[PDB]
């Protein structure tokens, strides 16, 4: 009852089939007739006819993304389906709409296909569409034939999206109950009155990307006739009173009028990025005009050759009630003074101040203290001295790590001039919690006084940096260090870490590409608080004096060795790893042996990462030393005999990795399990097996044993013989 | 008469072996004896006795570093029978002593990085004719080098001493006045006295760098003096130096500096004083008016940690310098550079080089630099303006800070790696007739108009690289009509026709895979046009039949590159439409599946074809047919496997041919059954896999038929089958 080639899941007491990357030439008549949503994304499927989904009644949801990785869909082919709600074919190389869709469709996505008509034969007989996508269609064509009234018998059309299409103008008789209309890109110059009049229920309507103003876009950027922007009439969001979101992103925009948001009193979210408005942000009366507006985007709005001394921030910025995160990246200006942002000190929601790629030389740092609750300052990229379902506009990502920003108040300095920390570098700053001082080619010479003023950090972002760290006070005056970053210093590697020891709440520790070789004076690295150490990309098979290395650090339960060039570990060296460690990354070295006898003074070891190396052998009896270890990763190694013995015994082991190895065949007593396991997963994928009448007994195995999950089933393939050579072990006599 | 293994050449009358980084063993006997010069450098040989070297008579140099290649075992008098042996380097062979019974002519000896911690008179004292003795590297950080009392005493000739890289901790004594170069560079010489360089009037270069260090980022171990202490020179330690030229003292830790130690020095030419703490010497400085000859001073790397001041403080004891040509001041860490800050340098009439690098430097007040009398260098790479190896100085940037390519035409401004965004409107003002310019590596992603080098508009090379500009604008760049030289490399095109005097236009790594409106490149001048890292794979096609004669325009083109264009097939038709005036054609390191040898007829001048790093397979029955002037055919690293009857013959231009790197397993007796004569005086043949079988008779036959022919690494000419011979040489066979 193993399931073949998809991978069943009982998710919310509903099985659904992932069938996704898998080389399937059609769909499979092999799913189980239970299963409610099919994914066959990613497949080389080219056909689609009546007899493709038979059986399969309970279809909620059909997934046909990216195939072939044109698709041939013929009439009425989904028309047995009774219970499909949702069918996505993007990416299909459809010429025309499916005609014969099922009535009882709700979502419908067509993005990045050939479609050129938007015809009633195709939507007007679906009314039970509350999501429809037809991006990307007729994209860069000559417009999009969109049928008068197709989609006025659509009642119940919640979101329509026509983005990057040649639209010219906004199509015609739009059904009342649209709460979401995306016109992005679509070549539309002018707005008027009447194109969103009888849509009262709208809560988001886009319209960036016409008009619009070139700025390193992944698309082609085609700006209008003489500079011009779009042409919103005065009246043309005068009924859209339920309107929340608004995309006015890239259309050229130089005036904003603020007779649009007077019949918007809900405005939460304003984008106004990559147009021309300096001197709306200086004046601008449409401030005024939002008060429930949270987050408000001027970004990109720079004029060319144009460098202020200041920014101009209007005095009605201080109207704005609700606001929670302002957005100015771009603007291209020299100095932030205390009275520039004067109209935002007493919003009392402002928690965000995004002010990145600015080109900043001076800022004066104590007008932060004077806001009312600042909790993120974004200076990334100043020069302070010492895919379709994406917004493709706004930056959605944290301006800083939720990991960073959850100790307190997160300053972000990264990418700025600093290349020393001078003695004024944070006098008169807020509370910091979070600090990010990444990529600022700083060659500090650490002495413990360089971060006096913002004592309380808990977070430390140092990447990117040539510090030196030899002084065993650095960093030793932030008290309260809890995460220290300190990946990718390796220029300075005297070489010490002794300012380590120094810390009564340090938990993690980065040390990560700094290509330590050698340590001066001090060997060994001690911490009574650490839990957490990467050593990755360093040189430990150069230090292997340093026998004992991390055994002073009493309270590690996470270990990365990863990416030292490790040929042979000391047994030793191994023996005086922490004992208290349940994490252990080994990965990515030249490993060519492993002494599994070692593990026994290690009881607490629950992950073993041992990919990426050289290995041949493996334990008789792996039991007789650990007694704890629920997850073994082995991939790509050059295993070629698993032992007798190994799969039974240690009853902990529920993940184990042997993919990507030399496996040829499992044995039977290789797998007489004389114990009872609770192993949930087995990955064998990517090992050269030799298909012969050896097999069966691994095969027989797979039956009597369904609980062992065995992923992956169309990558486990047989290398020999001839005829069987590219298909699944499963697939045999 | 093939010379195997090394590679004999007739240099200036004297017939020289090179015979380098070939795996040999031992020293071949197979080596020339008429030969005067040997390169055996980069080898395994772990042997050197008196039957090395024999019947090699007229032997004047003889070169063995570095072997074995990642000891050397030297009995005595090994080189003892060479009477005419005047050079001989012994660098890097874990040498524990220096090799006792050294021929007595000797008049060069290089024993650098070595294990030799005794300079004992038995292996020196008896070498009366040394000249030129290096013995750097050797006890580096043995607690001391043991130099035997009155050891260099008796070698008379000495010109030159290096002991630099060795625990000495004291200056040697007894060292011969002969002496005209002493190098005691990182050497523990905490004090000098005025006794220890007493008896050298000779004297033209005194090396006392390192010694009590600064350390900043040096490739060698840096261990600074007891409590910061500095080099403690006496007062009149330099009093009988008079002829001194050269005094290197950098990184000595060094924060005052005695001017009485240039009282009777006035022939100082250079000054290296970089990797100290002379910030307030540079501000006040006496020494500055003891220095009327100096030529070169370099006070680079001088900054007070922490410290980063508004201006640089410049003595006016400057101008005291009357014969300064360069002044290096990188690493000072200062704000700005003020038009009074630099008025003691304004009247020195030799000042051409100005360094201003890694200093940080905010703002420049550019027209101070009208005010100097003959600048032709201003170096302020690695600054912050915005818009509007043994044998190697170690301390001091060797290298020419601009290319020579550009500073030959004239005034040279370099402001790569700084913080100009964008090209204010400004930028440029007051600036001299600046004729060479550089721009690199600034993040500019200027929209290129036509007025932003309106200031200085006799630029005839511009360096634009590792940028982000936009030349959409046909009027970019046009501004500088005598412009010659573009490089646009690392920048990922209808302006280029308006220059009536460009000649080189670098568009390297640009990843162009459209062009709008126009879609060809013209030019009246363009000589050379490099178009390698871009897309012509894309602009080639059977669709877009709009790219196929993009390079026609280019008239007057000689060379072009289209390497890394990730081309696999071009067409036939976009061939033909590229410049007939071709010399030079580069289409390397890309994947093409076939050339049509045909097309070749329309390029009569074609004289380089470089097709290496493809996927050819097969090759032309006559190529004569199609050229009559190409003299240099390379095609290594590709899939030809077979070499067509009457290839090597009938093309008589031909003078270079390269095959390396393929499949070749043999040469038949019809491939180079040459009916007529050729000029063919090179042919490169190794990594093919050479069948070894008696197949490969016919070809060994024509190579000492073809003596004109040379065949270079014939060590790297490898048999592939079979066992017995896989590895060695396809000359060294029955
Ligand atoms: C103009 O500005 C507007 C905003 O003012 C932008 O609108 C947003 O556009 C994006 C991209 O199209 C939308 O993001 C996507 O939303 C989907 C639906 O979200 C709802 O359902 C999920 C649960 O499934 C809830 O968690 C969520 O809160 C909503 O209730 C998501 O399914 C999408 O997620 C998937 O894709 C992304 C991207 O590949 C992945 O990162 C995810 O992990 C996941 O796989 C996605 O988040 C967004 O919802 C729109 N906003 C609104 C309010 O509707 C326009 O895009 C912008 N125009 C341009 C051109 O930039
Ligand atoms: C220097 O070294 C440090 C320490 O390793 C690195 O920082 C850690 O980076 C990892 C990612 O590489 C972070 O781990 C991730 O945390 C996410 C957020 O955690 C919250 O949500 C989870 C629930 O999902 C909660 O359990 C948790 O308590 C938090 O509330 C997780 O969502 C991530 O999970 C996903 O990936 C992992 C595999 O990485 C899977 O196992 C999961 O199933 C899931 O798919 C992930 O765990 C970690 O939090 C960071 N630690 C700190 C202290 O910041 C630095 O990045 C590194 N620096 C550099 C430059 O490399
Ligand atoms: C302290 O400061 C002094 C200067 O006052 C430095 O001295 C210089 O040191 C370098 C390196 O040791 C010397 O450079 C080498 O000179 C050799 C001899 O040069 C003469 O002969 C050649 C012809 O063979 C002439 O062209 C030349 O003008 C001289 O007449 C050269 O043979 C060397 O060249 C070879 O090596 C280099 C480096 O690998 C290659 O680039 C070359 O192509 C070639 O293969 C080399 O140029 C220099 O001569 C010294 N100056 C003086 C005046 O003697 C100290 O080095 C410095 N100390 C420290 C520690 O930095
Ligand atoms: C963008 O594209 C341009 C154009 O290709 C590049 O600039 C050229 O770079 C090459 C090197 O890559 C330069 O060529 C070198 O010039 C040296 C100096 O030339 C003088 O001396 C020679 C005699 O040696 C005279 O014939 C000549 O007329 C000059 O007086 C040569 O010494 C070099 O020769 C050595 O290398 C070549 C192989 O490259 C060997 O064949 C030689 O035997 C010898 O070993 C070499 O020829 C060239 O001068 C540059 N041109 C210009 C206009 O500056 C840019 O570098 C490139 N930009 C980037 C970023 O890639
Ligand atoms: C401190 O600031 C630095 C610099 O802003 C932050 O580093 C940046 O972090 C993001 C997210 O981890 C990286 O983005 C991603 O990078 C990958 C790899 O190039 C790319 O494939 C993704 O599309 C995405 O761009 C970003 O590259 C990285 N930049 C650098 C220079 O390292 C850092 O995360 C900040 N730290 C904290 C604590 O917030
Ligand atoms: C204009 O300024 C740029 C930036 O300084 C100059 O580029 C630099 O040129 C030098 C010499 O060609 C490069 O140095 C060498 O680079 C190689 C490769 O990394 C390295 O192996 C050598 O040891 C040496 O460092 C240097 O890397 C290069 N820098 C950059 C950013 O390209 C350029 O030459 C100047 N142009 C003119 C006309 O002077
Ligand atoms: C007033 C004005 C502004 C202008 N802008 C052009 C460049 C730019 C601007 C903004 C905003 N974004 N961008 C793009 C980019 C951001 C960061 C960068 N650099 C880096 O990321 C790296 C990071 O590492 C240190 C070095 N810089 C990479 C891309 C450098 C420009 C402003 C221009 C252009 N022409 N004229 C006349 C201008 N006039
Ligand atoms: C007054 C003062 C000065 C200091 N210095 C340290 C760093 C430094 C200085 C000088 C001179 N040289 N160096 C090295 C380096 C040059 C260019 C660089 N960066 C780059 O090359 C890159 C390339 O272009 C993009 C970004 N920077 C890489 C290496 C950035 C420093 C001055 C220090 C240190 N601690 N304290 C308290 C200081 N106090
Ligand atoms: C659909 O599911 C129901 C239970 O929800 C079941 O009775 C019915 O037989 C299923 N139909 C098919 C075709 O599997
Ligand atoms: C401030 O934010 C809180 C929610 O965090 C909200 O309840 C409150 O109304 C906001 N203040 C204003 C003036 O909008
Ligand atoms: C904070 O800002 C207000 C204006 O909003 C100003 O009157 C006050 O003086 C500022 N406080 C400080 C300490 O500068
Ligand atoms: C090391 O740090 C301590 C504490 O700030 C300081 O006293 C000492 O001078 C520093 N060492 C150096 C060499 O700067
Ligand atoms: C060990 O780590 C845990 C988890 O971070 C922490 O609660 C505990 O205090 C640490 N132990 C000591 C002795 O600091
Ligand atoms: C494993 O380590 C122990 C203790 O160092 C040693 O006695 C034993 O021989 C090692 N086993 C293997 C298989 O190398
Ligand atoms: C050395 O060269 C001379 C000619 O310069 C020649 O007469 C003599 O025979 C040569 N000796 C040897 C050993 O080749
Ligand atoms: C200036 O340089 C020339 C050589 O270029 C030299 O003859 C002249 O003496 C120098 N001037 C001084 C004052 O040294
Ligand atoms: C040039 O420098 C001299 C001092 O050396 C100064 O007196 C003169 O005014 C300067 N010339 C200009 C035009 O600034
Ligand atoms: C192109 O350059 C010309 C000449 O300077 C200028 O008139 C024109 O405005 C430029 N084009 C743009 C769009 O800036
Ligand atoms: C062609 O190039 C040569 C060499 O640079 C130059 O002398 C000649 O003037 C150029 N021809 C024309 C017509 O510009
Ligand atoms: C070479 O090009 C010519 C002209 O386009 C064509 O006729 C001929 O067939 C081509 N030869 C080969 C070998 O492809």
């Amino acid at each position: 009852s193993r399931s073949y080639p998809c991978d069943e899941k009982k998710q919310n007491d509903s099985v659904i089939a992932e069938c996704s990357n898998r080389r399937l030439q059609e769909v499979p008549q092999t799913v189980g007739k239970y299963v409610t949503e099919l994914d066959l994304s990613d497949n080389f499927i080219t056909h689609i006819t009546n007899e493709s989904f038979q059986g399969l009644q309970n279809l909620t949801k059909i997934n046909l993304n990216h195939n072939p990785n044109g698709l041939n869909i013929t009439d009425g082919a989904f028309l047995n389906l009774k219970n499909l709600r949702e069918l996505l074919l993007e990416d299909n190389q459809l010429p025309q709409i499916p005609s014969g869709l099922p009535e009882s469709l709700t979502e419908l996505s067509l993005i990045q296909n050939n479609i050129y008509n938007i015809t009633k034969e195709g939507i007007s007989r679906l009314i039970n569409l509350k999501n429809l996508y037809l991006a990307w269609n007729c994209y860069f064509c000559e417009k999009t034939n969109i049928e008068d009234g197709v989609f006025e018998t659509l009642t119940n059309l919640e979101l329509l999206s026509l983005s990057f299409n040649s639209l010219s103008h906004v199509p015609p008789k739009l059904p009342s109950s649209l709460r979401k209309l995306f016109l992005s890109n679509t070549q539309i110059k002018y707005i008027s009155e009447e194109d969103f009049k009888g849509l009262i229920n709208l809560t988001l309507l886009d319209l960036s990307g016409n008009c619009p103003r070139c700025f390193n876009a992944p698309f082609p950027c085609v700006p209008c006739d003489g500079g011009a922007s779009i042409n919103i009439d005065r009246f043309a969001f005068q009924n859209l009173t339920q309107l929340r979101y608004l995309n006015l992103s890239s259309t050229s925009l130089r005036k904003i009028n603020a007779a649009w948001f007077k019949n918007m009193p809900h405005l939460k979210v304003l984008d106004l990025e990559f147009n021309y408005l300096v001197g709306e942000i200086a004046s601008g009366a449409f401030l005024t005009m939002l008060p429930r507006l949270e987050i408000l985007d001027l970004s990109f709005n720079y004029i060319k050759g144009s460098y202020p001394q200041h920014i101009n921030i209007s005095r009605n910025f201080s109207k704005l009630l609700s606001l929670r995160a302002l957005h100015l990246r771009g603007y291209v200006f020299q100095e932030l003074r205390e009275d520039d942002f004067q109209p935002l000190m007493q919003l009392p929601n402002l928690s965000t101040i995004n002010l990145g790629i600015n080109f900043i030389k001076q800022i004066d740092f104590k007008l932060f203290q004077n806001f009312s609750n600042l909790e993120i300052i974004y200076l990334s990229e100043n020069r302070i001295s010492p895919d379709p379902h994406s917004n493709f506009y706004h930056f959605t990502r944290p301006l800083i790590k939720p990991q960073c920003a959850a100790y307190g108040k997160a300053l972000d300095l990264s990418l700025n001039s600093i290349f020393f920390i001078g003695p004024n570098q944070f006098e008169n700053l807020p509370d910091i919690a979070c600090l990010n001082l990444s990529a600022n080619s700083n060659a500090q010479v650490l002495s413990g006084t360089e971060f006096s003023a913002i004592p309380h950090v808990k977070y430390l972002d140092l990447t990117n940096n040539r510090l030196d760290f030899d002084n065993a006070s650095a960093l030793t005056e932030l008290s309260d260090l809890e995460v220290l970053d300190l990946s990718y210093n390796s220029h300075y590697f005297t070489h010490h870490l002794e300012f380590i020891q120094n810390f009564t709440n340090l938990k993690v520790l980065n040390l990560s590409h700094n290509n330590i070789y050698t340590l001066t004076d001090k060997y060994n690295l001690e911490s009574k608080s650490l839990v957490e150490l990467v050593f990755s990309g360093n040189r430990l098979d150069i230090l292997w004096r340093y026998i004992s290395i991390f055994k002073g650090l009493k309270n590690l339960t996470r270990l990365d060795l990863s990416l030292n060039r490790l040929k042979h570990i000391p047994n030793e060296a191994f023996l005086n790893l922490p004992a208290s460690l349940t994490e252990l990354h080994i990965n990515d070295n030249m490993l060519k042996f492993f002494n599994w006898t070692l593990l026994q003074q290690f009881p607490r070891l629950e992950l073993l990462d041992l990919r990426g190396n050289k290995l041949l052998f493996l334990t008789d009896s792996l039991s007789d030393f650990t007694s704890s270890l629920r997850t073994l990763l082995l991939s790509h190694n050059r295993i070629s005999h698993l032992p007798s013995g190994f799969l039974s015994e240690v009853s902990s082991l529920k993940h184990l990795d042997l993919s990507s190895n030399l496996l040829k065949t499992i044995n039977k007593s290789a797998l007489e399990t004389k114990t009872t396991t609770k192993l949930s997963m087995l990955e064998l994928h990517g090992n050269p097996f030799e298909c012969t009448c050896d097999i069966g007994d691994f095969r027989r195995w797979m039956d009597e044993h369904l609980n062992v999950k065995i992923p992956r089933l169309v990558d486990v393939i047989c290398a020999s013989p001839g005829d069987q050579r590219g298909k699944s072990i499963v697939s045999l006599e």
